């Protein structure tokens, strides 16, 4: 069965084991629980291939940055999310790129640029057209996001498979 690694990126906070458990079990989580490292498969059918994905959701808290280099080395497609209610978070993610690229030393990695709670459209401090400039000097997908839309998750996820395969 083909098999994608996927590395799910950024900041506290911001919404990567929300989007993470809800592509895998179709439910929201509310109460915060800081990660520190999770691994979940999912068989997929992108383009109808039956593939498997499987999916490290890292921490965003500070020591285990460490680990990084690791996750990186072993992993093929990377999520790299901010939340759009947050823009510290949208500045957290602009060396990860480029991070990703020093530790992977080819520049056509594929990355998915999110931003994510979308829903939450009263408290945006970052625009859509930030996120989508940042995602087109790093020449990849832009997607904003909220981890409460199934179908808004689902498309994420199968747009990280069809990333791994024309990479
Ligand atoms: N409104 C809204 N809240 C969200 C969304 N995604 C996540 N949340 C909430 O944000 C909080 C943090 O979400 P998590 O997904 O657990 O955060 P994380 O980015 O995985 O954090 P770390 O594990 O510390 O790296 C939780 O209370 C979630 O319920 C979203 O799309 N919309
Ligand atoms: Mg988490």
């Amino acid at each position: 069965m083909r098999e994608y690694k996927v590395v799910v990126l950024g900041s506290g906070g911001v919404g990567k084991s929300a989007l993470t458990v809800q592509f895998v079990t179709g439910t929201f989580i509310e109460k915060y629980d800081p990660t520190i490292e999770d691994f979940y498969r999912k068989e997929i059918e992108v383009d109808s291939s039956p593939s498997v994905l499987e999916i490290l959701d890292t921490a965003g808290t500070e020591q285990f940055a460490s680990m990084r280099d690791l996750y990186i080395k072993n992993g093929q497609g990377f999520i790299l999310v901010y939340s759009l209610v947050n823009q510290q978070s949208f500045q957290d993610i602009k060396p990860m790129r480029d991070q990703i690229i020093r530790v992977k030393r080819y520049e056509k990695v594929p990355v998915i640029l999110v931003g994510n709670k979308v829903d939450l459209e009263s408290e945006r401090e970052v625009s859509s057209s930030e996120g989508r400039a940042l995602a087109e000097e790093w020449g990849c997908p832009f997607m904003e996001t909220s981890a409460k839309s199934k179908t808004m998750v689902d498309e994420l996820f199968a747009e990280i498979v069809r990333q791994m395969n024309y990479a």
